[PDB]
């Protein structure tokens, strides 16, 4: 049962697509590949590599006309994902030989980091070295531009390749097989019906420790406020009560929240679809010998599925539109939906400029294409899961640990579709009234994630903190940690803040807080780079360059640690370049030597990054 080659033997399937997903994209890609395998006379399913050992690749060739496909991503400095760590270290430690096995590898990654599909290349090269056989070239899938484009091109070029390598036919077209079947329930008590729980049944009522991604803890929003004095952007501050929850964290860590989707969106989707949203149901996988029982845990109603378990806000993938094409009554709209999932042609640019660029969700695509009324169960089938959203902690463990803090920006923009598009978690927390009073709490589920973004072990070490926008939250955690250390008697070295904002009267975050921090000596020097008040634009890297004379001496003698967090599009790169210039000009040192010195700094942990984009 544990081994999956036996499951191949019983199910009669031959092609496997592995996924190393954490945010769901690789899982969906593997599921799509396994579904598409039926179109070419073959049968297979996508299986998660965590519950299955990889020693079964030796027994894999025992299946005639077999194949295995890998769709893996990576995080950090080329580190494996949580599910793929066992695969990675087994690959590291393995010494067996795999002769006659056939494989393919698709890589998921981002161009902005140096380890660009590190895991895909590593798996391909390790399989080749170990003695396996390549069939199709590696997929250089980059998330910097469009990721669906690369995968669709790789699939369109790969299926004919394996088809000609194996000699099978491809007569069948537009099969569009289903993966789950509807099971309605008429009389079923709410005791065994999910009402928003992620893991155990009825978890949201009587929680037990520990609490993590699978079993979040609902915190109570004690208070919140609008930090910025302007009105163009709603920069908000949250305080979540963590009393008696046993959650132990540290400053600079990450708090993750499971949002609830907009009720208006679900109501409008149900109204336009014309279905009873309060129908208790279930979706059962046809392949019984699969660990994915349902796309979301069931039984549950339609309303719960579209509120707490589905993602109806981000643009749909090409496979969803292709699977929904046949439900379009009007031939032209059906043809548009069919060609939307192509590899080139005018339909490709139409998809690019109509779904992703215009940011059209499922409701928008339904409204703009009125001759399209797909069944609600099919829409719940196709749509991806709802992903948790993570925020940096603005509190400290050595200071009040009973509550965590969140600095967030309310997402609101005028999408090119002409529709007001609203963020899920930011606006969900924005609508969370502090309440309190008699019994209202406005509960919010959450769990904490550990990270390496930490203060130095000894308080004597100077700390340099640079980040604009909402990046001040871990910096504030560090600041009040240092303030607590100073007020506790122990001396604390130099602490520097390098912050940026547009205007002092528009989005200056925590004027009073950092004012008192500087006036009390906790923050030795505050440095704020206004971005719109003066005629030109002065950013944080300008302040770094201007303080270079102190910064170089601090790094050389005090062993100061560098912390950077915020947006990664331009800020991190220019901060890196400024640090290169400062460490090279004051060496004197060459560019390559300065880069090597900075990498050596990172290897010791004195340089840290907590960027996000
Ligand atoms: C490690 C990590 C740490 C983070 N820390 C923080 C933190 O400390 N504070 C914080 O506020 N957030 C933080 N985030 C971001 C947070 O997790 C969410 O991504 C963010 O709050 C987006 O809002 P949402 O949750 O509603 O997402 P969504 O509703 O998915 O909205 C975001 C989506 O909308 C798009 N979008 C947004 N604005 C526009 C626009 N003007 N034009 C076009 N597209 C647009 C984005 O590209 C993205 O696709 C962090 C993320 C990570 C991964
Ligand atoms: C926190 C974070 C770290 C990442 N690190 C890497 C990386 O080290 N190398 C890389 O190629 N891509 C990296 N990426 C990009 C992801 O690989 C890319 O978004 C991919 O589509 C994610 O696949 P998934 O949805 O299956 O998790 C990172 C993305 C995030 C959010």
């Amino acid at each position: 049962e544990s081994s999956f080659v036996e499951k191949m033997k019983k199910t009669g399937r031959n092609i496997i697509v592995f996924y190393g997903s954490q945010t769901g994209t690789a899982e969906e890609f593997a599921n799509r590949l396994s579904k598409d395998a039926h179109r070419y006379g073959m049968r297979g399913m996508s299986a998660d590599p965590e519950e299955y050992d990889l020693a079964d690749l030796s027994s894999l060739p025992e299946i005639d006309k077999s194949l295995v496909v890998f769709c893996m991503a990576t995080y950090g400095e080329g580190d494996p994902t949580d599910n793929a760590q066992d695969f990675y270290d087994w690959l590291q430690e393995t010494d067996v030989d795999l002769t006659g096995v056939k494989f393919a590898v698709f890589g998921l990654g981002n161009k902005t980091y140096e380890h660009f599909n590190a895991m895909g290349k590593y798996v391909d090269q390790r399989l080749e070295q170990l003695g396996a056989q390549r069939i199709f070239e590696l997929g250089l899938g980059d998330d910097d531009g469009n990721l669906e484009e690369d995968f669709i091109t790789w699939r369109e070029q790969f299926w004919p390749a394996v088809c000609e390598f194996f000699g099978v036919e491809a007569t069948g077209e537009e099969s569009s097989i289903r993966q789950y079947e509807l099971v309605v329930h008429e009389d079923m008590d709410v005791a065994k019906v999910y009402t928003g729980e992620m893991g155990r049944l009825k978890s949201y009522e009587n929680q037990k420790p520990p609490f993590d991604a699978k079993n979040p803890f609902l915190a109570a929003v004690t208070a919140n406020r609008k930090l910025n004095q302007g009105t163009e952007r709603h920069l908000m501050h949250l305080e979540l009560d963590i009393s008696d929850s046993k959650i132990r964290y540290e400053s600079g860590d990450h708090v993750a929240v499971y949002p609830a989707n907009d009720s208006a969106l679900v109501n409008q989707i149900g109204e336009i679809l014309g279905a009873d949203l309060d129908v208790i149901m279930s979706l059962n996988n046809l392949d019984e010998e699969s660990n994915k029982k349902h796309p979301f845990p069931c039984p549950t109603t339609y309303r719960t599925a579209l509120t707490y378990y589905l993602d109806i806000t981000n643009p749909p993938r090409t496979n969803v539109l292709y699977e929904l094409a046949q439900y379009a009554s009007e031939p032209s709209e059906q043809e548009h939906l069919h060609k939307m999932a192509s590899s080139s042609g005018e339909g490709k640019e139409l998809y690019l400029s109509w779904v992703v660029e215009a940011r059209r969700h499922i409701l928008a695509i339904l409204q703009d294409y009125p001759s399209l009324r797909p069944p609600i169960d099919h829409l719940c089938e196709l749509l991806p899961r709802l992903q948790a959203r993570y925020y940096s902690i603005a509190s400290s463990s050595k200071v009040h640990p009973n509550s965590v803090h969140i600095c967030a920006v309310a997402v609101e923009y005028e999408a090119k579709s002409g529709r007001v598009n609203k963020g899920v978690a930011t606006s969900w927390l924005r609508a969370k009234e502090p309440a309190g009073e008699n019994g209202g709490r406005a509960l919010v589920p959450m769990f904490v994630r550990k990270s390496q973004f930490r203060l130095p072990f000894k308080s004597t070490t100077p700390v340099i903190m640079v980040g604009p926008g909402t990046g001040i939250a871990p910096f504030m955690g560090f600041i009040q940690e240092r303030a607590w250390l100073r007020e506790q008697g122990k001396e604390v070295g130099e602490t520097l803040l390098y912050y940026g904002c547009r205007r002092s009267d528009e989005d200056y975050l925590y004027r009073e807080e950092l004012a008192r921090f500087h006036k009390d000596g906790a923050l030795t020097q505050l440095n704020v780079a206004f971005s719109r008040e003066q005629a030109h634009k002065v950013y944080v890297q300008h302040l770094l360059k201007r303080d270079r004379e102190h910064l170089w001496k601090l790094i050389h003698e005090g062993g100061a640690h560098i912390y950077v967090c915020g947006d990664a599009r331009n800020m991190a790169k220019d901060v890196q370049n400024t640090f290169y210039d400062i460490v090279a000009e004051f060496g004197p040192m060459e560019h390559t030597q300065a880069v090597d010195y900075v990498k050596k700094l990172m290897t010791k942990g004195r340089y840290s990054l907590d960027v996000w984009s």
